[PDB]
């Protein structure tokens, strides 16, 4: 059992003019084939480490296996979350949950828009549901580092500060590719995750 | 006493075609201006919060005065680093301690690009001198964290691996980049910091 | 500004059976000494590196100022929190508020003991007030590093789990530890913390 | 492969006065045999998540294989670095590579005992060597962070400086277990490892 690249939804050119198709296709062409590829061979040395009983080779390996495994977890969602038909404000049990946690969406972008810009080098900005008091709750994450497997929260709405994922186009301006990236957000695939946290 | 930013030693557009005029002008223009302003309001806050004893406020000031901090240090060096008659190999005691530290020059190239290409998320690839010891030494830094404040090393020659360093022109190929910017090191500025080690 | 080292507010015995007096004495006298004394020559010399500007000198002297300005901040909200006339369950808004938050108070205990417990190495367990959120919220921090300073969240209640807090009298056995200090908890303290948090 | 608890190599009691018996024993039967068996636990969920390709599930696991696998990997060198026929100091390449590398027996005494003492919280001082550059060299690792997993050196000589390993009996004075610990040092087998290094 290996991991695979998942094919992209869409076109490459579908979310213009917010995220230009150089992006994407760099992104998911070269950037996570690339976690994909070295996912598979960390968990491969990995294995064969852990029937040899070498915990050192173990723990060597730990920054590959974060920073790929994590790379395939984020943008893996990442994709998803965002869509040509995206945009706008979710609808019913989310849009409730959001005004009730965060006071209002407004709010709530105002929220996760500071932990993305406030994100000092690579990292994610994210939109988690806390299990255990049963709430939404925002978190930024460093580097590929994955919110569910660092912090337990589940991931709901992913947003990539990583350089690599605005700079073609926004340069050094963060703020604008986050204003931007707010047309396209697939709430449709973000309410399916929400809901299946509650049962 | 505030910190300025201080001018590019040449044109912009001097180090092509291994960096292109329009990397150089933002990482210096817009980068480098934003770690000193913000550099500088971080220290007025810490004045202000070391007069009143506030040390929970100096913690929380922690992370901005390293990152903006280390980002006016690191990026200070890296210019006076390059130069269009740069290339080449050193000569005199640095080549010489190169050789006899690292084996070759060509090994030390090795060594460096290893530390650099391995940089998993922003960082930046050192060669530094230990004093204690009295010889050369290679060393990666995460995120602006500049190498003498946290590992002692006084820095020689130091390698942006940020992503907006590179990717405008090599994209997500930073080994291309890596390979380029050999040919502009100025050694004539990093042999005069090695020489001001020793006594 | 001089920071000293406060009186405590009971004799090193007044908390036994649960904590002996050679560990409070101890804990008091050497450990938060030692912090309080280190503390102030940090300050210091970061006194000095601002006025010439040594951002190397500063970013050096972050670890030392985080754990012993952390230690101080810490013990001095300890001792605070432990009371021989303490014990019991709190009463009025606080119990309901741990009740609304955590279930019950039973279950309260059972999560930040589970984080006490939890924490691999030095640290403490806190119970804070999230003042953005409106709610309690547990959290671990480690070493000495405090809890408003690096999350925000304003500290109601924290067990220092150092080895040197339980070790002599405990041995290996932290949960011993955990369950005995429940007896000694100065809930009056607790809830001055929290109604301090509301308007 | 199911680790096991190695058998000491000698009494509980064999080092005294400079660690006592009490020590020993928990350090032995309580602290390790809980790296072991937490280590045989962590291990066995590490395979159900590879099988499953639950990469959340390895990411959350690391800290606690780092901490119990550095444990078991640390403490087990700890024993055979110390001996009742110890002390002194050692013979042959050995001694003559401390002597090269940091000038003489007893400036390699400080600088170890610097660093060791310079531990914030728990962690290890480390005597390793450097197979890369051919020489020794000193580091420090916090928590139970195993030395050559995370920093490539081999290891010849550790200190553990948790609190465990010394308050019982020196209480908060570390510098005195350093001090005493220097007795009972298993050159044989220091230089063992030293040998190993080398063709
Ligand atoms: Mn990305
Ligand atoms: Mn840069
Ligand atoms: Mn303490
Ligand atoms: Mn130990």
């Amino acid at each position: 059992m290996k991991h695979s690249l998942p094919d992209l939804p869409y076109d490459y050119g579908a979310l213009e003019p917010h995220i230009n198709a150089q992006i994407m296709q760099l992104h998911h062409s070269k950037h996570h084939a690339a976690y994909v590829n070295n996912l598979n061979v960390t968990e491969e040395k990995y294995q064969e480490a852990l029937a040899k009983g070498d915990v050192t080779a173990q723990i060597a390996l730990q920054p590959a296996l974060k920073f790929n495994g994590g790379g395939h977890i984020n943008h893996s969602i990442f994709w998803t979350n965002l869509s040509p038909n995206g945009g706008g404000e979710p609808k019913g049990e989310l849009l409730e949950a959001i005004k009730r946690d965060f006071g209002s969406f407004d709010k709530f972008k105002e929220k996760l828009t500071a932990a993305s810009v406030g994100v000092q080098g690579s990292g994610w900005g994210w939109l988690g549901f806390n299990k255990e008091r049963g709430h939404l709750q925002i978190a930024a994450c460093p580097n590929q580092d994955p919110l569910q497997g660092t912090t337990g929260l589940i991931p709901l709405l992913g947003i990539d500060v990583f350089e690599h994922a605005y700079y073609l186009q926004y340069k050094n301006v963060r703020p604008d590719y986050l204003k931007a990236i707010w047309n396209v957000i697939n709430w449709e695939n973000v309410t399916e995750r929400y809901m299946a946290c509650k049962k």
